[PDB]
């Protein structure tokens, strides 16, 4: 079957871990469980058609440096996720879509910019402020609830349906 290899980014604790097991497990639990790497296979049916989401769930710190220009040289494409409660984790993700451009020597990777913790309400990142970011790489903005599952599948079905009309 047609396989997506989707890579999961973006500054520690905004989420990552949490919408992948929304989307694989069907679930959210409220912890603390900081990622190294971890590997999600699923089987799914996007538009009628049975495909392999291979989902790398990745660490958050910026001391793997190294160990991310190798997932970004084979990765195919990247839910790029902040949180709209945190204002750092926005700069920061403007590094990891940059970082990817530079591996992959492409300006045309299929990508997803994600602001997660859309059930929050301190928020600090507005949604045009993220907006003009997507529309500068030419990438879908999706807002996301990992804990209400508000967004989950359209956020990685959307990169998918990038990945497979690229
Ligand atoms: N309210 C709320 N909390 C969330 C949401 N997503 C994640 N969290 C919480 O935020 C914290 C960090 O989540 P986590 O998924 O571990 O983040 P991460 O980006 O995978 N971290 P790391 O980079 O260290 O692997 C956890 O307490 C988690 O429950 C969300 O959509 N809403
Ligand atoms: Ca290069
Ligand atoms: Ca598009
Ligand atoms: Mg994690
Ligand atoms: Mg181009």
């Amino acid at each position: 079957m047609t396989e997506y290899k989707l890579v999961v980014v973006g500054a520690g604790g905004v989420g990552k871990s949490a919408l992948t097991i929304q989307l694989i497990q069907n679930h959210f639990v409220d912890e603390y469980d900081p990622t190294i790497e971890d590997s999600y296979r699923k089987q799914v049916v996007i538009d009628g058609e049975t495909c392999l989401l291979d989902i790398l769930d990745t660490a958050g710190q910026e001391e793997y440096s190294a160990m991310r220009d190798q997932y970004m040289r084979t990765g195919e494409g990247f839910l790029c996720v902040f949180a709209i409660n945190n204002t750092k984790s926005f700069e920061d993700i403007h590094q990891y879509m940059e970082q990817i451009k530079r591996v992959k020597d492409s300006d045309d990777v299929p990508m997803v910019l994600v602001g997660n913790k859309c059930d929050l309400a301190a928020r600090t990142v507005e949604s045009r402020q993220a907006q003009d970011l997507a529309r500068s790489y030419g990438i879908p903005y999706i807002e996301t609830s990992a804990k209400t599952r508000q967004g989950v599948e359209d956020a990685f079905y959307t990169l998918v349906r990038e990945i497979r009309q690229h």
